[PDB]
């Protein structure tokens, strides 16, 4: 296993080309004899690999799971994750974020098979910011998801502020930001983001079907997990650098115009509930909503509830 992952690394940075049973032996200094019984149980576990005699093996196709070896070949081309954890499964890939944040000052983020259609994943961030910018790292990050899955996506992915993505009228990701600090200040950001990558409709049922979907149902492609991890990825890093530079109301018309939330009556819930019309985002990103009785509110945070 620690093997399985340094074979199909090595496989992997080896595409388009083929490589020995002997070369990946050398080249990991493990058996001959190991590297075949490795190359099954990567079959095995369905990754796609044509063996041909005199040549050796090429990874020709990934399976629907996350492989450790391979994830780390995109964090060795980051600037921002020092490295990644991978799981089959976990319960909460953000209570082990938390617990992975103690003691050290790392940038990085945990996958989960499981919490296979879906992508669990949770973000560990130290922006050394003020408290005054904390809450608007939300609205660059959901930008971020936002442009990822629209890439794959044919219809229109657009922000139900504050942390929920929609393909038309069915949520395909949810996303929460957990912040940690000290005595000083800010310890720590942990996104936890959630993806509907590959459901089909009868993969949500449980009363949820009709406003629930995923990436796939919007691509007529076949949705390669990897590829949009990757693009994940990128989109992640980069608005997050665009949170340390710029204000908000650099990104606001464009948080704007790719809301969904607009022209229609509501359900606000704030700390508790009323109706009303969000009109506006303001510049410090506090949504601006006028109740059914026409007063004004200024909301930093209500879950918005069609």
């Amino acid at each position: 296993s620690k093997y399985s992952q340094d074979v199909l690394q090595l496989l992997y940075k080896n595409k388009p080309n083929y490589i020995s049973g002997q070369s990946i032996a050398e080249s990991l200094n493990i058996s001959r004899t190991a590297v075949k019984k490795v190359i099954d149980q990567l079959k095995l576990e369905g990754c796609k690999i044509d063996s041909v005699n005199h040549k050796g093996h090429l990874l020709q196709q990934l399976p629907d799971i996350w492989y450790q070896g391979i994830i780390d070949q995109y964090t060795k081309s980051s600037a921002l994750f020092d490295f990644s954890e991978v799981y089959d499964s976990i319960d909460s890939t953000q209570l082990a974020a938390k617990k992975s944040l103690v003691g050290n000052q790392s940038s990085f983020f945990i996958l989960s098979d499981e919490q296979g259609q879906g992508l669990w994943m949770s973000v560990v961030l130290r922006p050394n910011v003020a408290f005054s910018m904390i809450s608007k790292f939300n609205l660059f990050i959901a930008l971020g998801i936002r442009d990822a899955i629209q890439h794959f996506s044919q219809d229109e992915v657009k922000v139900k502020w504050p942390n929920d993505i929609y393909i038309d009228n069915g949520k395909v990701c949810g996303f929460l930001t957990e912040m940690v600090a000290n005595n000083d200040g800010i310890e720590a950001i942990i996104c936890g983001i959630g993806i509907n990558l590959t459901q089909q409709l009868e993969n949500f049922d449980e009363s949820i079907r009709h406003r629930a979907t995923s990436i796939q149902l919007h691509d007529k492609n076949k949705l390669d997990r990897y590829q949009f991890l990757e693009r994940l990825l990128q989109e992640i890093e980069k608005r997050y650098n665009q949170f340390l530079t710029l204000p908000f109301s650099e990104i606001r018309e464009e948080y704007i115009a790719a809301s969904n939330i607009w022209n229609r009556t509501l359900l606000f819930t704030e700390n508790k509930q009323f109706k009303g019309q969000a009109i506006d985002l303001d510049y410090d990103g506090y949504l601006i909503v006028r109740d059914e009785a026409g007063e004004s509110h200024r909301l930093i945070s209500a879950d918005i509830d069609f």
